[PDB]
């Protein structure tokens, strides 16, 4: 049994032990300790050797690993500077599916035309709309960076119309967000890294945001596009039940939860698990579900031994990549 | 020391306008009466204030809603569906649907109370589901493992038997069948909300919600509707013929277009999600709703949109600055059916 | 391949399930096509599932104390504190935030004091104060959203979207420093000890006020503890004005009610001192023997608040045959309810 | 097309862009956090709990005018700023203790506010230490083995005994002051006792009583200690414990400060009492609050440091911080770049 002693400063300012001594500290720091432990484990397990196929049907010529990571975020992680941490975790081929809303695609596009701003939470809505100022958190988002996307967007679009209508091509979400990521052509862009890798990013609510926005404007211009989801339904389950183990960290709740947690009932369920999100379980809501709600219906395996973080993302998801993603690429240099 | 302290703690107070309410609960000294208790929430304070104020928006969104209008008297999905002076969008997350709030949307729906519906794909299976077989009250501490081992599935505090499940994959998949053979010989494009109307006359069944959204020309969306049962059916449904296909764009034209084509909009949103996302953006086409009520546990300090504030929506144009939004911080299952109480259901006893 | 990729994934989602007890419970909400009937409705709550059964639940455990406590029991008919105090077969605690008071809640606690259907009171200073003062003059309803800096300048306080305008404060001071003359006073010359349950009982006897929580404790002989009562208004007062209160007697009069008890329930709306204090006592007699929770607190972060009664029952301040219930909601949304469904139809009853 | 491309008026020239740390650089601790200013949403919140912390501790050790002692403890000595520091009981239970003992040891906060389980835990815990167990572990199974639940920490029951073994002959020596040397005892004094008598270098309580820091209790009977006072009453009538000296002595010290800082981990009486404290003078200058409270049931607990604002008890041209999180995350790296870094300065 561990005995609770916090960190003593004594001991003089080393992060590094702080962090670890998190796991004799209690509450949510213990679950920061093993949140650690539990990603450590996937990202050393995905660099062993395994028997069988070592090819992913989708994309094309994605190889396999050990263990399949699917990392999920929500769109406001998106628009905060968490969006440079999930960067360099797809930009260094440490996870392997990514599931976002349309925010997370879209944000992190549109910071590659122009900026999003510190604000503050209690600033007056009639006042941010009569200046074009959209409000996210604290977090400001000038309307000419949606207008700035639109630019950039339409053209995309008519390209990939001529291709429906001239190739018979089906377009799906992944598809689509793999082309604007090749277009960007932005290092800066999680979206660059994951069509760069080879990293799907699934999104069924895709229309959900300014790509919709963007979406239904050009239709009018000649009928539009169509966007199936479920050929992109059938690629994300057929990666897990290909997969040799699956661990999932989802930052957030909502769909991309939800669907990660679905793909991986296919395989009867993900090997390792790390939540980090603010739900609370009272409501019933899958959000605020805790991962043993999700073993009941094979979603988590019965030995895995999955750990929950409440806390905001912005707080623990940066010293949680200094503790896990960071310090595997800093061992293998 | 006492004289510095006395100019702080005494201070001399502005005095109040003449209008302002004077916080006083119901006095149960006159008895137990249900509708002056739930008026009388309105001098309550805190959320017993915003329940007050989420009847008087709702019972104005009705109000409107019976009143004559200039324009157009109709929208072009579903066709020939008939416009009111307010459409009425109802947003509800999936668990809503796993509890017994269902029969509460039902009632809504059934009565032609609204105009639109959004919601998940668990708030569309669940409702077929429950015509199939029924869910059960358990406790969210259950462990697991025992409930996996048994095929208990676990939705907060309420079991879903996985034999359910196994119910509605041979109920669907003739259904999917006849959908892929309209797909592949009338080059017919299914979209959620074709085949969520699809869903509703095949269940053929007073106690559904998506039954009673067909039967009522009320379209119901839902972008994401892979994630759930009825995707698991649609995957392995493919590997039988090549399955089917599921436009999300099409739809997305259908919502924004209802919105931009209405004389008034209210949105009534229970949850957080896709489906408040989804409702508040159709709306921004017509730079924003009239009347707007929240139900939701959500909380602002994360920067979510589900936690967010109806004033964060105004700041993006997707509720209107003239519209006094009310959000009630509550779970719906134990507001929603009183409001109800209160709007919809008194609305049906006084035209009847 | 494709063959074997769906057989797979059908075995994992296609498992067949285990079959239910024949007593379990299936959730069905109110049909509003039998009529709007309340008390209907409100039953059905337990069919409902999440906090709409919890709601049912709490209905029942209220239901079950105020019957037990009607009943005939064996042994001294008296307690101690007050003075010729009669004992029921169950010693209900009520425990309630300030904010509640200050909220309309206050007409609902008043009312379940007024009919002498609580034995015990628990409340912190402002729970007190904003009931006295709201005799003396109104508090208003306001917004969330207001700016502290230009509320301040017009000496207008808020307690979440409730305006208390500082003259109420004001005011209290010049009702009270009277009082608090006649009680340091009566300490000099009688050799009297203060507790804040004494202060609080007299308190009440001075508002004189159908309308206060209050004055009925002091009528029915109900004791209100407060042992952080410096911590608000009556603080200020206090300071300004030489008076001791001893927190050692006060907590030895709660202990010893919890120990003489035949039965206890608690009754908590919020968390905190509050909670601790009624949950301290009862850990005396080895536990509570019902229990109801009305808060929005949450386990994460540790918190005694945010706690939910099974914690309890592994210190032993509620039992192990009891079946306490937690509501998490905001208390002004569901008291009212609750006094409806159990206080209110008792009275009713008899 | 009208309503959504609505063109947008330009940002302030000062306007921090939103950017996150670049783990291409290395992982460099101090850059990150100080980073988390850029981040949003909660980690902004984090970097400006620091700058207002380090403003504090900065302003602490200046000269200033008047008075350089403080009544009470008799030789407290004043300084430019009073930092109040206010915890709830289960940051005692946690390892945030020994963050917490780091501070008051240094001497770098002047004031201190818990309820009876923060003083409580601190002494139990140099007698026998409290585990790592689970949130979901039951009641009746833990409850059988004397096993206490404080989230996912158990505190064996024993600890419970070695402490009433401890604490009773306190308590006689106590009474016998009481009744010879017609002694008035508070919560401050008393828990200045027990600190001395604790005599560890690990306890808070002992720190507390050596650096003259006084922690004011105004519920100090409810727990451990007052069932332990219930129990010895029973010898020969027990001690008194006046909770309106020690109002005095708390709200006297911040009348008398030149300026006040408070710190506030958790919500309840604690936050009520510092912040009541801070309203003879007409508000604190500095204030960071470190707590999982919500604004909607409108609960002093949850309520936003504006509200404070309103009642006089933060000032206007104060800056207040909220950071919304579970205190056991965030506070040992708020100490890390504030308090820590402060005494490696010096
Ligand atoms: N405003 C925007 O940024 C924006 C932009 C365009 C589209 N959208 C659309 O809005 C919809 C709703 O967004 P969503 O579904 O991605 O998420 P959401 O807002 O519904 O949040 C889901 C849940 O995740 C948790 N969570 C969120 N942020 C967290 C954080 N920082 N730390 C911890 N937990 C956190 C909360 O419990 C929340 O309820 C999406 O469909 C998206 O496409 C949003
Ligand atoms: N657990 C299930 O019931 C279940 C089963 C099948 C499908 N799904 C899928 O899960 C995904 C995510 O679920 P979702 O988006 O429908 O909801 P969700 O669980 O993400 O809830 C979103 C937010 O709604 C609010 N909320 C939830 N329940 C509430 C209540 N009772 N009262 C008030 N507010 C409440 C909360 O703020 C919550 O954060 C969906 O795509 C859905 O199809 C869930
Ligand atoms: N602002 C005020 O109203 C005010 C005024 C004067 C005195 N005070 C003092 O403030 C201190 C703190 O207040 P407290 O200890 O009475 O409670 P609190 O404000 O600390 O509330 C504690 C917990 O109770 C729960 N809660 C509160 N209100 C609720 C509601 N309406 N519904 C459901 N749950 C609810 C929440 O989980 C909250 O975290 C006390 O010492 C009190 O005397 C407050
Ligand atoms: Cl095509």
């Amino acid at each position: 049994s561990t005995i609770i002693k916090g960190y003593d400063f004594n001991e003089g300012i080393n992060y590094d032990a702080l962090l670890d001594q998190y796991m004799s500290t209690g509450f949510q720091a213990s679950h920061f300790a093993q949140a650690v432990q539990q990603i450590n484990t996937m990202l050393t397990i995905r660099e062993e050797q395994f028997e069988g196929d070592h090819t992913l049907p989708y994309p094309e010529g994605k190889q396999k690993r050990a263990c399949t990571i699917f990392l999920g975020y929500t769109s406001n992680l998106v628009t905060s500077g968490v969006r440079e941490n999930i960067r360099y975790l797809v930009e260094h081929d440490l996870v392997d599916c990514i599931v976002t809303s349309a925010g997370g695609v879209e944000e992190d596009l549109i910071k590659c035309l122009a900026p999003s701003y510190l604000g503050a939470f209690d600033l007056d809505g009639k006042t941010l709309r009569h200046n074009g100022l959209n409000r996210a958190g604290n977090i400001i988002i000038p309307n000419n960076n949606y207008c700035q996307f639109e630019d950039w967007l339409m053209p995309i679009l008519d390209s990939c119309e001529l291709e429906q209508k001239n190739n018979d091509f089906s377009w799906t979400p992944s598809k689509l967000i793999d082309r604007l990521g090749a277009e960007i052509n932005d290092k800066r862009s999680i979206c660059y890294w994951a069509h760069r890798n080879r990293i799907p990013v699934f999104s069924p609510a895709l229309t959900d945001g300014s790509i919709g926005d963007m979406l239904y404007f050009h239709s009018f211009r000649n009928g539009g596009i169509k966007l199936d989801i479920v050929e992109d339904l059938r690629h994300i389950n057929t990666m897990a039940v290909r997969s040799n183990r699956t661990g999932v960290i989802l930052l957030g709740g909502g769909v991309m939860k939800h669907h990660i947690n679905n793909a991986n009932l296919m395989r009867n369920g993900s090997d390792y698990a790390v939540y980090v999100n603010t739900g609370q379980e009272f409501d019933g809501s899958d959000s605020g579900a805790r991962p043993d709600e999700a073993v009941s219906w094979g979603k988590v395996r019965s030995d895995c031994r999955p750990v929950k973080i409440y806390a905001d993302a912005t707080l623990v998801f940066p010293l949680l990549v200094a503790k896990t993603f960071a310090r595997h690429v800093q061992q293998k240099h």
